[PDB]
């Protein structure tokens, strides 16, 4: 596990694929680039 610094709830994660998508805990929004710091 690394630190991202990332927008609250959002975290940095990958599939089996390798496609790295993140995903927020609080809605469940998965985004392939990143959160902008727009939050």
């Amino acid at each position: 596990g690394s630190p991202s610094p990332l927008p609250p709830g959002w975290e940095e994660r990958q599939d089996v694929l390798g496609r790295t998508y993140y995903v927020n805990h609080e809605s469940r929004t998965t985004q392939w680039k990143r959160p902008s710091p727009e939050d």
